[PDB]
């Protein structure tokens, strides 16, 4: 079942997107 | 149709590239 | 054997995750 | 030929790795 798509690929994309939420927030209060 | 390639993979690459544009800009005015 | 999954994909996810560990730590002592 | 592996996937991993080289350098001179 994981042959079609591995959880690492899905998690990787999710992790990167989540990072943007936190990094973007910091950019909002940039100095 | 999405079996060949999922939109998450394409979006992930696009999101990462876009992040660089914003992060790179900040690096330009580094201090 | 690498046809099923290339090491680049696995390494890419690992590299991104590792980056978060270092970047997250910096955010902890943010100023 | 690109069916086996798309250039976007390879480029994505390369782009992320390259980002670390620049981001890591900044961390070296952290303040
Ligand atoms: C489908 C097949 S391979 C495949 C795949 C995903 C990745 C990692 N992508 C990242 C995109 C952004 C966000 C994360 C760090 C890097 C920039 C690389 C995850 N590497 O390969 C997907």
């Amino acid at each position: 079942s994981n042959d079609s798509s591995d959880p690492l690929v899905v998690a990787a994309n999710i992790i990167g997107i989540l990072h943007l939420i936190l990094w973007i927030l910091d950019r909002l209060f940039f100095k």
